[PDB]
């Protein structure tokens, strides 16, 4: 089901759509307060889950200031205190090729770290931020699973442990180098179940249906994305949920962001796998969790195979 360079062939037309973006997306808005996850009404929640993206009000108790500073500093090198030294931590420090500082082939450079290292490696205030976002993400995920009609007995296996905060969690910081040419971050779907994105400036674009649209800047809200694992899991339920195709436009001045990603456990020696739920037969394994992550990473930055799909390029008409 997961073939290298072919994950996105069914949305290839979205990946090569480079028409100017003049629309802004009207996303549904939810809150997670004293009543759980709360949209304006049931219709709004259904629209949000079918689009695979919505806005989530940042709880008043949650402190993001250290994350915002880390996102603006991690890449600067050991000269710059307190966070510039994270530039120098590469994957061999963690025994995990996914983690540490990464200079991508798009404008973005990243620092990515999985939860098993937060307490040891991140500044304590950043580890605290990661744990708070994990508990917040956990509550969102359980609301979504409850609406999908999957029996609760199956949630732990269906979520690779995320239904009980036993999945894999990455707290990832993004810096868009405006001196680099071309797209800020290529169009993609995230690997996992739930992504919680903290953005404070223009750049994020989503393609919920047939057109790319700008996500409005609202620093009092998170953007919540569903990822490929959520799409795969619910693909045969009564109401399949979409993973949102999204990208970051070319940045003319530097931009920073960070995100919390929930995935099926993908430890190098303990991989919980990716499943789809069949209303008849139950859970069926589709692929490995790390397998999905690395084939996704390949195709996000190296591109989707386009043979036979050339009519989707505007210049061929
Ligand atoms: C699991 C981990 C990705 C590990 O490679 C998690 N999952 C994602 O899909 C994104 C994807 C891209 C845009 O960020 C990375 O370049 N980032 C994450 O941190
Ligand atoms: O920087 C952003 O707004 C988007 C980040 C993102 O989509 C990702 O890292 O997966
Ligand atoms: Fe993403």
């Amino acid at each position: 089901e997961i073939r290298r360079g072919r994950i996105y062939r069914d949305v290839y037309h979205k990946r090569v759509d480079e028409e100017p973006v003049d629309r802004t997306a009207d996303l549904e808005r939810a809150r997670l307060g004293d009543d759980g996850l709360d949209f304006q009404d049931d219709a709004a929640q259904a629209r949000a889950f079918a689009q695979g993206v919505f806005l989530l009000e940042i709880p008043e108790w949650l402190d993001l200031s250290a994350g915002d500073r880390f996102a603006r500093q991690f890449f600067q090198g050991t000269g710059v205190e307190p966070y510039g030294k994270y530039r120098d931590l590469s994957s061999e420090h963690f025994g995990d090729e996914l983690l540490g500082y990464h200079s991508r082939v798009d404008q973005l450079e990243q620092f990515l770290l999985e939860r098993r290292f937060w307490g040891e490696v991140y500044p304590s205030e950043i580890a605290t931020l990661g744990e708070h976002l994990t508990l917040l993400s956990h509550r969102v995920l359980r609301s979504v699973l409850a609406s999908a009609g999957i029996p609760e007995e199956d949630w732990h296996r269906a979520s690779g442990g995320c239904s009980e905060t036993n999945g894999s969690y990455h707290l990832t910081f993004n810096h868009y180098r405006s001196a680099h040419q071309d797209i800020g971050l290529s169009s993609h779907k995230d690997d996992g179940f739930i992504t919680v994105l903290r953005t404070t400036a223009q750049g994020l674009e989503v393609n919920r249906d047939d057109v790319w649209e700008k996500v409005p800047v609202d620093p009092a809200c998170f953007v919540v994305n569903f990822g490929l694992s959520m799409e795969i899991l619910t693909s045969a339920c009564v109401t399949p949920l979409s993973a949102i195709m999204h990208r970051v436009s070319h940045q003319n001045f530097d931009r920073s962001s960070f995100g919390h990603f929930s995935s099926s456990r993908c430890l190098p020696g303990a991989d919980d796998g990716i499943y789809r739920y069949l209303p008849s037969a139950g859970l069926e394994r589709v692929c490995g969790s790390r397998e999905l992550i690395e084939e996704n990473a390949h195709e996000i930055y190296m591109g989707t195979e386009g043979q036979g799909l050339e009519h989707h390029h505007h210049h061929h008409h």
